């Protein structure tokens, strides 16, 4: 019997504290047994790893080791880049800032979470299926993919398909998508440039009908924009909150986006390239604040780690949560420190296994590089056009970590007044 972590004696086991409170559970996995620990969720044993060395073992496990396939039951009722393209994209994102901006006028008070939920499904959705169909949407679109995200409560490890609130309300969401979907198609249709809905329109079956329904259209969209959705919204909305929490960054981070800019070149140029003080930040608020806040495997076979046996069928996890701020490997790991990344220090190139907001291995993330040019083009906009303040006390901004997509609470307001 491996090690088993404190607690864990509900009904299912550690599956209530895991959606009240994930972090402080698998932080204390680590505290009282190691590198290698276990907690219950429900019927299913999950061998949570930490540390350079089990970490180093799991993101160099391949599909015959570790299998990510059916380590995520919550995803199934809601499914159903290339460096040539980036200075597109960043000249796309640029423009849906500005869109986003447009009305904002003088001065106003903005939601995090509703601004940069509703920014990024523009974003993603212009870059990853095309102008033509990301101008056929609007707000509602973003607020039926909020309730999807929020349809990931841990309960899914039990069954997906519960009758409860959320799980209907995820439900009734998809049904609302696939319906936006046909309505853009049936637009089409009576009112004719071309993206990659026309692309599957035009698809023909083998008797002369449309091959894709709605439905499967709708899904093959939810999924290409799903992994970068939430993460990027997230990060996002941190990496302002961080700014807003240090000053003194964001000083920097503005004296040097003015002396950039200076040259006359676009964000689709200065997005691509370096912006040291910005790019410090956002490493430092993605080891604070890991939009993943656990990875998932399913092992394939029987492996050791540490003279800890890991059999097949059980489930095997990495948290960038707490691998992230492990003490040894980064110096006062709680601190907001940017200083952290520079040459001297280098601390995320220096952990190759343990800081890990991407990942790591065989597992980086290939959306990595997508993902700090948005974050490059976002502010460049933002912190140029206008000026932040909290509109709230600075430890009062958090993330609700009951589903297993985490997304901010509300409230997070923030003021803005132009430059
Ligand atoms: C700030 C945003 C993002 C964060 C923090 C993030 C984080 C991660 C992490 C932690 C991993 C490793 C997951 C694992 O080992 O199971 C990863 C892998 C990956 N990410 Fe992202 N990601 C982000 C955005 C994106 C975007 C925009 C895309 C889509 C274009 C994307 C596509 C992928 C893919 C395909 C993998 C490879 C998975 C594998 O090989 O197992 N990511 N990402
Ligand atoms: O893995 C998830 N999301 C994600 C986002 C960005 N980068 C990497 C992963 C997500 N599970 S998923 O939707 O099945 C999924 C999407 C894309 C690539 C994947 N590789 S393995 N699973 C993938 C998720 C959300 C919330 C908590 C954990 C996992």
């Amino acid at each position: 019997a491996l090690p088993r972590v404190s607690g864990g004696h509900d009904e299912h086991g550690h599956l209530e504290e895991f959606r009240t409170d994930p972090i402080g559970l698998m932080q204390r996995v680590r505290d009282e047994l190691g590198d290698v620990g276990t907690f219950q969720l429900a019927g299913k044993q999950v061998v949570l790893l930490s540390g350079s060395h089990a970490n180093e073992f799991f993101f160099r496990a391949g599909d015959d080791d570790l299998d990510q396939a059916k380590a995520y039951p919550f995803m199934t009722p809601i499914f159903g880049l290339r460096g040539e393209q980036m200075k597109g994209h960043a000249a796309t994102i640029e423009d849906q800032v500005r869109r986003m901006i447009a009305d904002w006028g003088e001065a106003g008070e903005i939601d995090l979470l509703d601004f940069f939920a509703e920014l990024t499904i523009y974003t993603s959705s212009a870059c990853l299926i095309g102008k033509k169909f990301r101008d056929q949407l609007d707000g509602r679109f973003a607020k039926l993919y909020h309730e999807l995200e929020r349809g990931t409560d841990p309960l899914a490890y039990v069954d997906p398909y519960l009758p409860i609130e959320s799980f209907r309300r995820r439900d009734e969401a998809r049904n609302g998508l696939v319906a936006l979907v046909a309505d853009i198609m049936n637009g089409r249709i009576a009112n004719p440039d071309r993206d990659m809905l026309d692309v599957l329109i035009a698809v023909k079956a083998e008797t002369g009908t449309p091959r894709f329904s709605a439905d499967e259209i709708t899904g093959m969209f939810i999924s290409m924009m799903f992994a970068g959705h939430h993460t990027s919204s997230g990060t996002a909305s941190w990496t302002l909150i961080e700014l807003m929490r240090h000053r003194d960054a964001y000083a920097a981070v503005i004296d040097e986006l003015d002396e950039l800019y200076g040259d006359g070149r676009s964000v689709s140029f200065h997005a691509l390239r370096q912006i040291p003080q910005l790019e410090n930040v956002l490493k430092e608020t993605l080891r604070l604040h890991p939009p993943l806040i656990i990875l998932m495997r399913v092992a394939k076979g029987e492996f050791e780690v540490q003279g800890h046996r890991i059999h097949e069928g059980d489930l095997v996890a990495a948290s960038p949560a707490i691998s992230n701020r492990i003490p040894e490997d980064f110096p006062d790991p709680h601190d907001f420190v940017p200083a952290r990344y520079e040459q001297p220090r280098q601390e995320d190139l220096l952990n190759r296994w343990t800081w890990i907001p991407f990942g790591a291995g065989r597992h980086r993330c290939v959306g990595a590089a997508f993902a700090i040019m948005q974050i490059k083009a976002i502010f460049s906009v933002l912190l140029r056009e206008y000026e932040f303040e909290m509109a709230q006390p600075p430890e009062s901004y958090r993330n609700d970590h009951s589903k297993m997509v985490v997304q901010l609470a509300q409230p997070a307001a923030v003021r803005y007044r132009r430059r």
